[PDB]
């Protein structure tokens, strides 16, 4: 399972890349605008991320119409071979995904909330589909059940689109995604750092070091 | 399923190897410090186990920092080709696993208590991952459930890291590991010995002896 | 299922009580210390909550020894008949719960992380037991499975201790708690506020407004 | 399981009432506005339905604020003892439901789309809660699953609010509601009439007729 | 589980009655037209079955309109208190059932092919509902699955209508009906006779006899 | 679960009764004829068993016709109040069971090989029904599955006939019968004596006695 | 579910009773002989436990014959009303249970390894039956499965004999017993102590202490 | 699935081999001692079986020490290429199996009672492993569950050791072994003889004979 970082914060990205467990990054207009303060410009933020991250970096178009989306997507593609163009699940978005797929521009269909939406994005040729589990949780539906159905559907038809679990809120979204077999999770930094930790690990380290000090003063 | 002995006791290790049922050994600093009493050096204990065991022998680093771990790991690797470097599930541990993996030094990520820790260790390229079932049992969760989920996750992604069930306390840990499909169990010597035994085996053996005396007073098979 | 509010924030409590959907309140030392800032004393915060809320209000002892816990518990009990004494799952805490229960002082055993701890709390006579699901989620274990087991154990022995699901982080903790049959959930305010909402509720109201305006322009 | 008709069409109600299979009626602002054309007035439609239906008749308030909802509810109540006041799942609606319940005015909480909304409606004392299965179907989630969860939740807490499955589109919604154990279904007239029919019933009737003509030509 | 005989043949009924395993009889226009030949009139056939059979005997109306069904049902009723009036699942049939139920005339709704039809008949007050499992098998649907759903539905609502499995073709319809818990099965004579038989029963009697000859040649 | 002894051997019966775990005895013509050798007569064998056993003793009739079976059954009844008359699953046997049931003579229907046969015996009023699990095993059908279905069927209709598992061959027939909830098992002597035994019991006894000898020389 | 302490150590027993979490005690001849060292008589150990424990205390007979068992059982019964006579699953044991049952002496059938043994003990009228889960674990079968079947069998027949899970080795035996619905578990002291503990409890306690020092330097609750 | 005959009785072996349904033979010291009576020597019995049976013939060592087992095994191997050396699951037995396997002498590990013992035997390189189901049944544990677990374990690791189900007592052991997928069953002669038979086979043949006699009196 690939693990991406769901942030535009340079420091978090830099920190997680230095850990060796971050395989890419996803952004969206709100994540970027959070960092585009104190004079920093959205374009610098994106270019800086594309540089630090050797894996896929997803960058969302802001136009809502087919022609604007394809033009922004070509501009995004031109920023680096690892850029992935994030495109909403809309009629124009599906059209743009199909056109960009033929141009060999990698794409990520976002704002997906049910399995048939995910299937339509895959049929348009999208590289990744991003169902938003946390926002389903917010409205009282277990979001992970949609991941499970998408995994079954994609397996049924040998679909090559990667399931990219997004809107992740806690380490159990991550656990369940791996158990289901989703291809990718993207996680906020606070979640990423928790995934390595467990109280019994720390307890165990402490006890092992005490045994070592019985045989080695240094 | 491979079966490793989880001890640093040399008499136990020779005895188990002699049965032909031990495929390797795991140690940790507490297991080693138990045997390093009355003049026995830790380094001699490690070197002796490496000598008598043909299979993998896991030896744990004691540094907690990335640099100390990789330096110590290269030294452990240098002691014999069957040495496997045991490294804890920490941020520095994962970085060390990735570096050592690329240097073709076999690694065993230890102190793992949930399936996502295990997956992270796999992603860093570790040779073996060791979830501690008995210590999960101690805190009131069925540790074998974590083995089951790890096996499913590894199957999903065709992960080559071997699942090495550790902190084994009883033969049902072993039975459930085999049914799940864990690659390896590491067991204390007391557990190892019990795996061979069953009261009906003893009983059947005595009955076959009694039957054979009816046909051969000296109990031999003359063919 | 009763729904408690898991905060010491007086404004949040007043709002949720005014919504009519809050059956009680849980606090803990960290929640209280968050509010006891810039002159506001912790004793005033506790008393104000007890006054506002008609339902049970859980207030945690701070001593770690049997004698200290019981003494603090009686002071807590004396603040109001709706006070419930929150006591940690420890050896002294069990002894304290047994004494307070024999004194007909309602108790709430907290910091519970597995079903056997919850059972021990029930055997000491505790009124409520509070397993922490979100903290279990944090360490890579699905906390709700512990609630499911506790419900089964409690059903097996006709246990009268109420299961109070705590450390709740999202509305699916709440949903799964109701499907399991937990007696109480205690929820932070941002979770509480989301429980009434659904985008199809908002949409349906807007469509109903359009139809009514056709037969009544006023 | 009670079966209500989901229409404001007086001919459909008369027809289905004359069948003896209709236990009540649900309306909503859009259903009424469809029939309030060519001089027909919403007040007369409502009064005529109340007159013809012995059982419960659900009439929805149009105000969105607590005080207007309660005042409308009392006027709806005054129109007949069989009237049930339909109130949306909103903060103000929950407040209205609680006030009307205490006044022994029967209520029906509408625009419910998940099981926790339904529980909050029951906790306010609502007589009926109406989850909208077809509108869930429309957005790619199997709406009957929410009915199943509500049934389990209500059973767990011995909740007396009746489950009134609404937004019904086909006879399988009806069948699944009956197998789950929902208290009430409300159905459009075209669904209602199909519930009695089956090709093998028609075929069997013709066969028995032919056999009867061999013994009695007349 | 009660067991009825599904035939109008007098010698079959008399034979099954002599065995003590027949609790009632069902007929229909075709079963009656098969025996009403060579000078035998349908009126004598019905009266003669009523006389032999102590328990319920179902006799079908031939009218297809409400008034005729109701008038015919009264004539059937007057023939004997064990007579049960069989009425088809139609609009007029439900109306007739409800009228006859208010007149304390036992009824049996026939030509039922799905569970919701069965529920409608129960709602009209019918004493027995008869789903046709064999005719569903004929069209490629496992008819026993309809019995299972009807059992669940009736259990859910504590429905007093008895499930009468009809159109039985083999002993496994009987086995499955009893495992499900259907109230009654009605069986053709060739099925009824087979129910008592098993080749290991025959073989066991032979062996027991052989042993008895050794100890007692008499 | 009651445990009966399936034998006519006086010594086995005497031995098992002296153990306190034998609640009754079942016989059949072959079991009796095995003991009716060296001059011993079948009548003495039966009378001797009726004397040693305070629980039900089943004694099979040898006639195959209704009138002979009832006359033999009345003779068997006259031998003692604990006698149970065993009667094969046949048309005449069912008739005899119904007649004897009215006379308050306890009966046991034997040679039952499927669940519908068991149901028919229960409908005739039989006290016990004896399905033969071992003889189904012999012909390649798991006999315990028939016990399971009979238990479900009898539970469904609150049937008071006791399920008496017969043709028992091993302790797993016994285990599965108890897990299913059969009322009675009847077991051959070699099976009965094995039920108390386990190697770990003997191993445990030996180890406990060695500890006792460390604190007590005697 | 009741929780008994499976020991004859008086310090353990007083300590557990003091927690208020021990509802009774089980002993056996090996547990008692462990404490009858350096002058301590077995009879004084039994009498002391009977004195300090308010709940049931199971004390095992040492005779293997029916007559010896009932005589010894009447003496055990006479030592206090909370004494429960522990009797092995044997032919003589079942006869002894039936006699003692009719004399209103509470009994605990021990050394049970399968569900039908348990049912036979119930049929003889025993108060408690003690299946040994840990010793089934030792021979490679999941002993908790036997508890589950016994619970089902007892439920089927409304049997009043209490299921007393014994030979408990870890907290998962306890957890699974509670989920199954066993009436009683008897546990060694080490297991008992672990049941109260969890690392997240410790961690949460330390964090609540730290929060409270921000509002009260002396860490007290002044109300 | 191969079917072996579990006996040393030469007449039974000749008969089963003549039936063409016997793929091999297993023996053990008790089975051989049963036949080696009244002058017949055990060495002649073994040699005669090896001659008659074309398939594998399992012959158990009698020594309990490694050196003795290996020496006896080579003498066994030398009697015929179809000899298989049966070795008990003991510490020395595992060592012996490992040595013999490296010498390409086929082995059969016996007295296996749980799945881990079977796994240990496979790891020593044994050709066949023989779990004893009937002896497990004897002690109140369903022996077939051990076969099910061994199959799963062996499948997990692609183990080439054949599962040879032994201590078989009835045809349902055989049926369940085939459904599980065990490689071999070894059966006593009275079990083997029953596997071909079924009362409906006999009945069907008799009916077919009657029909043929109508078109052909000869
Ligand atoms: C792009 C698609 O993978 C991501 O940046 C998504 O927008 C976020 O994962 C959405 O998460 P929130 O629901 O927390 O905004
Ligand atoms: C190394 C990991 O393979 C092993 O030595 C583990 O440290 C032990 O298995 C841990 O067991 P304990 O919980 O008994 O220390
Ligand atoms: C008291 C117990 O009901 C509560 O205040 C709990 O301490 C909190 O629910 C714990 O939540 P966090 O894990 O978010 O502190
Ligand atoms: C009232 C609630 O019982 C009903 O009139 C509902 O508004 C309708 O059932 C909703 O149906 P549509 O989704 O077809 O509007
Ligand atoms: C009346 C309903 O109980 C019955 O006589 C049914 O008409 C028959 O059972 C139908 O059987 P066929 O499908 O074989 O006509
Ligand atoms: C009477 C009915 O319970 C019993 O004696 C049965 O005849 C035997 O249990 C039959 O067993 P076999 O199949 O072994 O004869
Ligand atoms: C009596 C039965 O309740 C107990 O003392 C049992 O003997 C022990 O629980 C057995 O445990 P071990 O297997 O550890 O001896
Ligand atoms: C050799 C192993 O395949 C066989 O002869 C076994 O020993 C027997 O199958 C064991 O059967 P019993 O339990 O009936 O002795």
């Amino acid at each position: 399972m690939k693990i991406f970082l769901d942030t535009a914060n340079i420091d978090e990205i830099r920190t997680g890349v230095n850990w060796g467990i971050v395989d890419g990054v996803t952004t969206n207009p709100c994540l970027i605008s959070k960092e585009a303060v104190n004079g920093k410009k959205y374009g610098d933020i994106i270019r800086e991320i594309l540089k630090i991250v050797d894996g896929p970096v997803s960058v969302e178009v802001v136009s809502t119409k087919y022609e604007g989306m394809v033009e922004e997507a070509r501009k995004i593609h031109g920023l680096g071979d690892n850029a992935v163009v994030k495109i909403p699940m809309t009629e124009d978005g599906l059209r743009a995904i199909k056109t960009l797929s033929s141009e060999h521009i990698n794409t990520n269909c976002t704002l997906v909330f049910n399995p048939i939406q995910a299937l339509l994005a895959a049929k348009a040729g999208v590289t990744y589909v991003s169902p938003f589990v946390g926002r389903l949780d917010d409205i009282g539906e277990d979001g992970m059940q949609i991941i499970d159905m998408i995994r079954t559907i994609f397996n049924n038809y040998i679909i090559k689109t990667q399931i990219l679990v997004a809107s992740i809120r806690n380490p159990i979204h991550v656990l369940r995604s791996a158990v289901i077999g989703a291809d990718v999770v993207t996680v906020p930094f606070n979640v990423l750092k928790s995934l390595m930790k467990h109280p019994k690990t720390d307890e165990g380290l402490a006890k092992f070091l005490e045994c070592w000090k019985k045989v080695s003063p240094d």
